[PDB]
C-alpha cells in the first residue's frame, strides 16, 4: 500500500500507533477509520488517473504531505504535551468519526457517499460560498466547507446534534450563520480555510451528515 | 512620538535606517512615506480613542507590531539578501510610494482622502467582497482590497500604468478580474489576504488611485 | 409596483405623462429615467427593511411623497404655464439625466454607484459639509450636496460642462466656490437644501460625476 | 474587399467602430444601422461613381470623402487631450441616436423609407440651400433647407425638440430653425452651417428630422 | 503705431487679447503693461531671436512660435461664437488675470531684475520641454521634466502646484508632469502631451505662476 | 476572426488586397506578414484577458483602430497616387518584413521573440529611453523604440545593412546615435512618437534585430 | 617601452610607480592592471586630448597635468631618501592599494561599461573643480563642490565619506568640502585648497574611492 | 591563477606564447581569448565544485590536460612548420574568435551565454544528435556538436559566412547537412568527436554563432 491509493490506510497505521502510545487500552477503530480517510478518493478516483500514481492530481498530493508534516509535529508533542494530544485531539477524533460514520450508514445506507457527491468542492478542504435558490452567491451566503457543510445555513438542532472535537468545533463554531458582509467574514473564512487539513475535513464532514436534520 | 499616534513618522524612520544601509545616495521621501503611512490614522481617528493609547484599537495596534517584526526580519536579512532587499524589495517600496501619492495629490487635489471612503474595509489589509452593478455581492463580484481597490474591475491598462514594487504585483496579480465563483478564488482570496501587512497594502492602495484607469 | 419599492419605475410612469402632454413627438428615456431615480434606493436598500414596506424610511417615504404632490401641482400648471413647465423645467430635466447618465455608465463603468458612496450624506436631497486635506472640516470647507457633489471645490470649467437645467443651476451656482465663513453662506445653504426635491438632487448628482474629474 | 469611395458606409462604420473600442470596449457598436446610415448618399446618387469607375468619381463626393478622412485625423490628436469629451459628447451619442433614428424610420416607413430623401434640389448631404414655396419658389418668407429635405424654415419648435442630436449638431442647427431669409442673422447662421455640417453629421441630422417629422 | 510682433510680441498679442477681453466682458479691466511686459519676456531674456534689429533674420524656432500663436487667435474667434462662455471664462479672463497677478508677486519679491530667476536652464525656447538634471549636471533616472525658463515639474511639490495661480486648461495639460520621473508608464506620453499642447503664450503663464509661487 | 484576436491575419488579409491592386503578379508572402503582426499579442496575450474581446487592453485596441483608418486613406489615395503607395509605402514594406523576419528566425531560432522581451516597452508602438552601457538611465542614453530598438547605439553598419522602407528610414534616422541631452532630442522624440504605427514599429523592429551585428 | 606618456599615461605613470613601490617594499604585490586601467580613465573619456591619434597636437590642459605628474614622481624620487615610511605607508602603497579594490568594486557593480557613470559632469578634465547644480541645470547658494568625473562633494554624506577607501593625504585635503554650501565663509580658501592640491593621478583616487562607495 | 579554475586566462598565456614567436607585431586579442575560453567554465560552474579544484570534474580536467600536451607539441613543431604553425593553425584562430565573439555580443546582447544554453551537451567537445523540425530526433536528424552547433540544418550562406581556420573547417565540412542514416554517418562522427579539443570546439561555436542567418 501507499499514501496516494490508500489514503486511509496508511493514515490509519499512523494513528493506531499514536493511539498506542496514549492507552494500549484503547480499541482503535480501524474499519471506520480507513473508510472515512478513503471518502475523498472515493469520490474522487481521478486523483489517480488511470491508477498511476505519477500523474496524481497535484493538490490531492499537497494534501497528504500536510498530513504527513501534521504527523511529524505530532511525534514531537506527544514528548510533553501527551494528555492534551491524547484526550483532547486525538482519542475524541477516532472515537467521534467512527460513531459519526456508523450513524451515517445507519441514516443513509451503503449509498450514503450520494450525500457528498455534486458540491462544487473537489477537495476535502474547499472553503468556498454557500449559495442561494439560484445557485448564486449573494450577501445572505456563508461559507460552505468540504463537501457540502454549509455553515451559513447550519441550524441549531444540527448544531447541537454535532459531536466534533474541541478543537474544530472551536474552529468552525464562528462560521455558523455567518454572512459573506458580517465585519469578521473574512477572517472566520481565512481561519478556517487555514486550519483544515484532509483528516480533520472528514471528520468535520462526518459530523454534519451525522447530525443534519436534527 | 510613538508608533500608535504616529505610524507615518515611526515607520518612516525604520525605513530611512534601511535606506541608507542600502543606499546612503539614495534621497529618502520622508514627507510622502510619512503621509502614505498617516492614511489609515486619518481615515480611522477612533483608533485611538480621546487620544488615548492604552484604550487604542487592538487590530490596529497589532498590525503596526507586525511592522515592527518585520522591520526585525528585514535587518537580519540585509547580509545574506542585501541585493534582494534593497533593490526588489525596499527602494523600490519607497519610490513607488512616494511618486504614487504624488501623482494622487496632483490628479485627484488635496482632498484626495475622499477617494479612500466608501468601502467595506476598515483596515489597509482588509480583504473583502466587491459590489457587482445591482449595489449586491454576487459571483460576478471580486477582491475589494484595502480602502477601495478593486481588483475584480481593474483593468489590463491600469494594470500596466501601476508603479508597485515586484513581490505586491505577484501577490495581488492573480487577484485582477477574478470572479466569487471563480476555483482558485478562496485560495487567491487566502494568499493575498495573509500576505498583505499594512505598509505594503498603503503601498498597493496608492499604486492604484495613482493609475486608474 | 410601488413608489417605495419601485421607485425609478413609479416616479418615470408620471413623467412619461408629463412629456406626452408636452410634447408626443418626444421620445421618453425610459430606461435611464427608471434607472437614474432608483440610485438612492440602490445605494441605500436598507430604506425598505427586510422587503416590508410598512417599515419603510421615513425620510424616504416622505421624499417620495413630495415628488407626487409635486407631480399633482405640475399638472396644475399646465395651464396657465405649459411653456415654462415643458420647455425649462421637465424635458430639459429628462434629457439632461439620460444623456448624464450615460455619460457616467461610460467613464466610469458597470461598477458607478462606488462614485456615491463614502460621502456624509444619506440621503439623495441631504446637504452637508466638504472635507479639508486633514480629514476634517473647517472654515475652508464649503457644501456637499447629495451623494457626493463638492460646490466648494467645482471649478468653472466643471460648471460649464454640466447639462444641468436652468432651474437647478439658478440654486445651485451661488453655493459654488462658497466656504463657511461666508457672509452669504447660510442664506445659499438654506435655498438649496429647501428647493431640493428626489429628483431634482439626483438630477444635480449625475450632471457632476458627468463632468468632473476624474 | 471595400474602398471609401464604393463602401462609404463600411468604411466609415469600421473607422468609428474603432474609436468605439478604444473608448469603451463594453459599447455595443450598432454596426448595421451605421453602414446603412451612411449609404444613404450613394444610394440615392450612384453615379457619384460612374458605373463602378472610382477615377471617374464626382469631385463634390470625393472632396466630402477626403474631409470626413481629415476629421478623423484630427479625432485621432484630440483623443489624447480630450478623449472623454470625444467619446461621451461626440462619437458615442452620435452612433447611438443615429441608430436609434434609423430603426425608428424602417418602423414606420418598412424598406421603402428612402422615399423620404427623394427628390431634394440638393444634390450633396451637405448642401444648404433655400426652402421654397408651395410652387417651387424662393421669397423672403424662404428660409433653410439642408441636405435632403431638412426644411429648417418651416421646423417647429415642437418637431425641434421632438429630434434626438448629439450637443455639437444642435447646437450648430438650431440657430436655423423657423429662420427667414430675412433675418439680421441669417446669413451667419447659413454661413455656419455650410462650414459645420460632414458627409457624417448631415445624414445623422436628416435621419433624425426624418424621425421626429409629424 | 509702429510695432510688429517680432520686435514687439508682447504689445502686439496685447491688443489681440485686450479685443477678446472687450468681446468676453467690456467692464473686465485690462491688465494691459502686465500682459505687454509677461508676453516680452522670452524677447528680453534672448535678444538674439532678431539679430541686430533685422527682423528678416529673425530665428525660425521663435517666428515658428509666433506662428502658432497667431493660428490659435484665429481658432479662438471662431470658437467666440460656439463656445463663448468656456473661451471667456475659463480660458481667457483667467489668463489675463493670473498673470497680471503672478507677474506682480514676482517683481515685488525681486525687484527690477527679476529676468535673472528665468536664467539657468538649458532652454532657450519659452515652450521647451527637457529634461530635470541632478546635482551633477547630469541627467539620471530620478530626473523628470523640466519647462519652459526653469519649471521643474519633477522636483514641484503638489502643494506648491496647488498654491499656483493658474488656468484650468493649463493645470490639466502641466498637472500630469508634477514629480513625475522619466521611468513612470506614462512619462512618455505626458513628456509628449506638455511639448505638443504648450504655446508662446500659456508656457510664459504657468512661468510666471510657477516662478511667483516657489 | 477579428483584428484584436487575429491581428496578423486581419491585417495581412487588407494588405494582400492592396498588394493585389498593386500587382496582382506579386506574390504576397502571407505566412511572414501574418506572423510578424501577430509578434506583439504573443508577447502581450493579456492584451486580451481571458479570451474576451470586450475586456480588451484600450492602448492595444487604439493602435488597431489606427491601422484602420490608416487602410481607409490608402484606398482613397490608391486613385491618384497608385505609384507611391505600392512602390514606396507598401510592397517595399512587406518585402522587407519577410525577408527580415526569416533572418530574424535563421538567427535566433523557434525560440526568436524572447530576443524581444524585458524592454520597457509594452506596446509594439512605444518610445522610451535606452539603458547606457553602466545599466542606468542618463544623458548618454537615447531612443529605445518597440521591443528593444536602440536608436542611440545603431552603428553605421547596423544602418546601412538595414533594409527598410523609405518613410521609416526618413522618421527614425534623426533618431540614431540621438543623446537624452541633445538641442533637438525633444522634437526628434516627438517626431517619431506620433509617426509610428504598429506595423510600422513591427516593420522597424524586425529591420532592426534582422541586421544588428 | 614603445608607448608614451601622452597616449598611455596609465602604462608610463604605472611604470615609474613599480619603481617607487619596489623602492619601498620589494615584497609588495603591485597591482599593474588596475593601475593602468585606473589612470588611462581620463584619456578613455576624452580620446580627443590626443586629436586623429597625433600627440603633436595634444591637448595643452591635458599635457601640463602630465607634466605636474612628472615633477610631482620627481620630488618623491627626492623625498624617497629622508622620508621613506611617509612616502610609502602613508602616500604611495595605500593609494595604489585603494585605487585597485576601488576599480574592481565599480567593474564588479557595472560592469565593463562602467565608464559611462563618469560622463556628463561638465568637467572635462579629472583634477577640474567647479559647482554642483541645483535640478534646473543652474548653480544656486545651495551649490557647493563639484570635482572632477561627477564627486560631488556638496551632495556626498558625512557617512558614505566615511566609508571611501582614501590614502590619508586625499582625505585630509577633500573633506573640509564635504557637505559645503559656496556661500560659507571658508568655501573660496576650501575650494581653491583643493583646486591647488589636486593631481590627475589622486584625482583620479578620489573619483573610483567615491564611484565606490556612493552606489 | 590555474588552468581549472582560470581556464581562458591559463590558455590565452600559452597562445599569447605562440603568437609572439609567429609574429611579435600581432596584436594578441586577449580580452576575447580569455572570455571565449572561459564559456565552458561559465556554463557549467559546478565542474569545480565549491571552489576545490582537487574535486574538479574528471573530464572537464582532462580537456584541459589535453590541452597542455597540445601545446607542448605545438612548442615542437614551431621549429620545422612555424608558417603552418603560425598562418594557417594558430593566427587565424584567435582573430577569428575575437571577430566572432564580438559580432556575437552585437547580435545577442550581453547575456549571449544564453544562446549556449539548453543543449543535451555539456563539455564544449560532445557531439550528439540534432533535433528535426517536428521536434525529435529521427533520421532527419544530424550532428550537434558543443553548445548548440546544428551541422544538420547548418545552410550555405552559413557555411560561407563562417570565419573558421582551415583544419576546423575540414574536419566538420563532411558533417554539414549529413542526416543520421546516411551511409558515411558513422565514420565522420567517429572523426568530428576524436578530432575536436576544448579550445576549438569553442572556436566552432563562435564561428557557427557569429554567422547563423547568413
Amino acid at each position: 500500500i501507499n499514501i496516494y491509493q490508500n489514503p486511509g490506510q496508511s493514515l490509519a497505521n499512523i494513528y493506531k500507533g499514536f493511539a498506542r502510545q496514549c492507552n494500549p487500552g484503547f480499541v482503535f477503530p480501524e474499519a471506520q477509520t480507513i473508510e472515512a480517510w478513503d471518502i475523498p478518493l472515493r469520490l474522487h478516483p481521478e486523483f489517480i488517473p488511470g491508477g498511476d500514481i505519477s500523474k496524481a492530481d497535484q493538490q490531492y498530493s499537497t494534501l497528504l504531505a500536510q498530513e504527513i508534516a501534521n504527523g511529524v509535529t505530532i511525534g514531537f508533542r506527544m514528548v510533553n504535551e501527551k494528555e492534551r494530544v491524547c484526550n483532547v485531539e486525538i482519542l475524541p477524533l477516532l472515537t467521534s468519526m467512527a460513531q459519526n460514520l456508523d450513524r451515517i450508514k445507519a441514516r443513509f445506507g451503503s449509498g450514503y457517499l450520494d450525500r457528498f457527491k455534486g458540491s462544487p468542492n473537489v477537495y476535502p478542504t474547499d472553503v468556498g460560498f454557500s449559495t442561494d435558490a439560484s445557485g448564486g452567491i449573494s450577501q445572505e451566503s456563508g461559507l460552505l466547507v468540504s463537501y457540502g457543510v454549509n455553515l451559513r445555513t447550519l441550524t441549531p438542532g444540527t448544531w447541537q446534534a454535532m459531536t466534533l472535537p474541541e478543537d474544530i468545533k472551536a474552529l468552525v463554531g464562528p462560521g455558523v450563520g455567518l454572512r459573506l458582509d458580517a465585519p469578521n467574514f473574512s477572517d472566520v473564512f481565512n481561519t478556517i480555510k487555514s486550519g483544515l487539513r484532509y483528516t480533520t475535513a472528514v471528520t468535520l464532514l462526518l459530523a454534519y451528515f451525522a447530525a443534519i436534520g436534527s
